[PDB]
């Protein structure tokens, strides 16, 4: 980890090549010093221990399939990273260049990823249902995306407060998808979900009844599955980013669209400013509305769209 900073280049999980910053000291490791104080990838090496090994290479180039999760991590954090410092003027997830790490091939056809409170841990998937997660950079944004919330607003995990979370990490995901505008779309983990299978996804921004997610507060689900909902109520607020970026009618109300960029400054002053880590969907609409009101007037178009957005899902 002290050494000399380089360009490596390898092929990601998709098959795609891509230049990778890495650092040279014996080996050339997945050590990233030109953003903060660095971006580091580790082999977890199909345990659970983490954070495993600073990833060593002996050449610089990244073409095994071994490599691949690694590869992907490693720069779609660094993406992640540059959305963040470029779009919102934030240096690493806690604001002051806080070292970022993620962990590749944890445990065994583990179909997940996840930040843990300390970094970021992504599964290889079984080979069916996910191939290795880091290969979806809407994934990537989503946990880092995680990490910012938890420096910031602290929302708890559980409940309303825990599906907003979740809903703040799909947005930023599907935000930074189009900053890197790798095929952008409003669906979540479609690069890495079911490679068998075509045009499907983990959870739809657009339309999230698709997957059985519900689209407006009277259909959420009250139960104590998934710590309360936290990834099926997030479909809720899914809606209503989607709405006030794209625009359109829901459940009969009609929504102008404000763009991506006008959705992104707000909900990231809300996250930033004004939500709490109790914070239910109803304080969520009046951060947003606040939000939009410091940012465009409260006679704006803005604000307008952002009201409408949150009636049309039925949050008051
Ligand atoms: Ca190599
Ligand atoms: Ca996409
Ligand atoms: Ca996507
Ligand atoms: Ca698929
Ligand atoms: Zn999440």
């Amino acid at each position: 980890i002290t050494g000399t900073s380089t360009v490596g280049v390898g092929r990601g999980v998709l098959g795609d090549q891509k230049n990778i910053n890495t650092t040279y000291s014996t080996y050339y490791y997945l050590q990233d010093n030109t953003r903060g104080n660095g971006i580091f990838t580790y082999d977890a090496k199909y345990r659970t221990t983490l954070p495993g090994s600073l990833w060593a290479d002996a050449d610089n180039q990244f073409f095994a399939s071994y490599d691949a999760p690694a590869v992907d991590a490693h720069y779609y954090a660094g993406v992640t990273y540059d959305y963040y410092k470029n779009v919102h003027n934030r240096l690493s997830y806690d604001g002051n260049n806080a070292a970022i790490r993620s962990s590749v091939h944890y445990s065994q056809g583990y179909n997940n990823a996840f930040w843990n409170g300390s970094q970021m841990v992504y599964g290889d998937g079984d080979g069916q249902t996910f191939i290795p997660l880091s290969g979806g950079i809407d994934v990537v944004a989503h946990e880092l995306t995680h990490a910012v919330t938890d420096y910031t607003a602290g929302l708890i995990y559980q409940n309303e407060s825990g599906a907003i979370n979740e809903a703040i990490s799909d947005i930023f995901g599907t935000l930074v998808e189009f900053y890197a505008n790798k095929n952008p779309d409003w669906e979540i983990g479609e690069d890495v979900y079911t490679p068998g299978i075509s045009g499907d996804s983990l959870r739809s921004m657009s339309d999230p009844a698709k997957y059985g997610d519900p689209d407006h507060y009277s259909k959420r689900y009250t139960g104590t599955q998934d710590n309360g909902g936290v990834h099926i109520n997030s479909g809720i607020i899914n809606k209503a980013a989607y709405l006030i970026s794209q625009g359109g009618t829901h459940y009969g109300v009609s929504v102008v669209g404000i763009g991506r960029d006008k959705l992104g400054k707000i909900f990231y002053r809300a996250l930033t400013q004004y939500l709490t880590p109790t914070s239910n969907f109803s304080q969520l609409r009046a951060a947003a509305v606040q939000s939009a009101t410091d940012l465009y007037g409260s006679t704006s178009q803005e604000v307008a769209s952002v009201k409408q957005a949150f009636d049309a899902v039925g949050v008051k």
